[PDB]
């Protein structure tokens, strides 16, 4: 099936996944001269005071940080959002090198990873009804650079070691996603898809404009991971992101000025 090596990567995806040609897929360039503020932007509201993450598990595509999402325990409302999307998972991509990971480019920059917080909107009712509208999903996207250390992400990297291979999970309670977000919450958003197969396309994207700083060694815990299961020949799992795709007729708005 799909991954991300030379014989099943990206480009290879449409042939079992057509709307990976589609006309609104992610992710995209951002060109932050062309993008519009919006004053019709309501604020973003990110209530993340009552989250409660369950599990870490590596799918053999990225890690994942699941949550407790039968409450409204973990929401993100306002911006450009209607009604109250729920935060099911996070999870990164990132690259083999600090110059490269990230989905999303600004002015065609690459940066070292990008963060998904992945909510779904609660008037549909559980997240696999959501994927299949326009507005199911919303999903907070926040870049990584690699600089100072994110003490907010060390709880993370230490269980990397006890998930390394496809399959694995173990118990991952009482993180606090607060700890992943920037200093700011100045953001681009347009309408897209999921960046990896199926690739529906069901997604508010909202992408923030102020990376975060991680350490180098932070990164390095990251590339340990294996995209393989265990006991098989080992791929360190890197480079675990689609390039950008065509913008076609989409705008993308600023939600600063
Ligand atoms: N990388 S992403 O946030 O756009 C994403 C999220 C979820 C799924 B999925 O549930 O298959 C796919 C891609
Ligand atoms: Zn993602």
């Amino acid at each position: 099936h799909w991954g991300y090596g030379k014989h099943n990567g990206p480009e290879h995806w449409h042939k079992d996944f057509p709307i990976a040609k589609g006309e609104r897929q992610s992710p995209v360039d951002i060109d932050t001269h062309t993008a519009k503020y919006d004053p019709s932007l309501k604020p973003l509201s990110v209530s993340y005071d009552q989250a409660t993450s369950l599990r870490i598990l590596n799918n053999g595509h990225a890690f994942n940080v699941e949550f407790d999402d039968s409450q409204d325990k973990a929401v993100l409302k306002g911006g450009p959002l209607d009604g109250t999307y729920r935060l099911i998972q996070f999870h990164f991509h990132w690259g083999s090198l600090d110059g490269q990971g990230s989905e999303h480019t600004v002015d065609k920059k690459k940066y070292a990873a990008e963060l998904h917080l992945v909510h779904w909107n609660t008037k549909y009712g559980d997240f696999g009804k959501a994927v299949q509208q326009p507005d199911g999903l919303a999903v907070l996207g926040i870049f990584l650079k690699v600089g100072s250390a994110k003490p907010g992400l060390q709880k993370v990297v230490d269980v990397l070691d006890s998930i390394k291979t496809k399959g694995k999970s173990a118990d991952f309670t009482n993180f606090d996603p607060r700890g992943l977000l920037p200093e700011s919450l100045d953001y681009w958003t347009y309408p897209g898809s999921l960046t990896t197969p199926p690739l529906l396309e069901c997604v508010t994207w909202i992408v923030l404009k102020e990376p975060i700083s991680v350490s180098s060694e932070q990164v390095l815990k990251f590339r340990k991971l294996n995209f393989n299961g265990e006991g098989e020949p080992e791929e360190l799992m890197v480079d675990n992101w689609r390039p950008a795709q065509p913008l076609k007729n989409r705008q993308i708005k600023a939600s600063f000025k």
